[PDB]
């Protein structure tokens, strides 16, 4: 059963389960953002459907050595998470906000 993950707004396909990269041994990653918020960040190394917005940053980044841009579905412009880039191994992959996504059965 693939298992997909798609833009809980808009219904788009983001990525699947089979993409899940297991980033400092771990795929599913707790952070706080700067107010405070918790997230619980997926990690993948690959995802469609977004549309990646502004130049790198590092400040901030929750993984280290890596650079992020801010990451919307292209079809609805919700605030999927981010990509990041500018490290090794993998040099680049996704982090994607569990609760702006919903998973289920193709
Ligand atoms: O790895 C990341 C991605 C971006 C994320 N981020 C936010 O969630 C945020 C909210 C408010 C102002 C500034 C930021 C910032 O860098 C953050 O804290 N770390
Ligand atoms: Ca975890
Ligand atoms: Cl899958
Ligand atoms: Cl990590
Ligand atoms: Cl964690
Ligand atoms: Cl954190
Ligand atoms: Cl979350
Ligand atoms: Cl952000
Ligand atoms: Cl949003
Ligand atoms: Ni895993
Ligand atoms: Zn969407």
């Amino acid at each position: 059963g693939a298992s997909i993950f798609r833009c809980r707004q808009c219904g788009q396909t983001i990525s699947r389960r089979d993409w899940l990269l297991p980033m400092g041994g771990d795929h599913e990653h707790v952070v706080f953002n700067p107010a405070g918020m918790i997230f619980r960040v997926w990690c993948f190394s690959l995802a469609q459907g977004l549309r990646l917005i502004g130049a790198p940053s590092g400040e901030f980044s929750w993984f280290k050595g890596y650079d992020w841009t801010i990451a919307l579905c292209g079809q609805c412009g919700s605030h999927l998470g981010w990509h990041y880039e500018g490290g090794s191994q993998p040099q680049t992959f996704f982090g994607l906000i569990k609760d702006r996504l919903a998973e289920g059965p193709a």
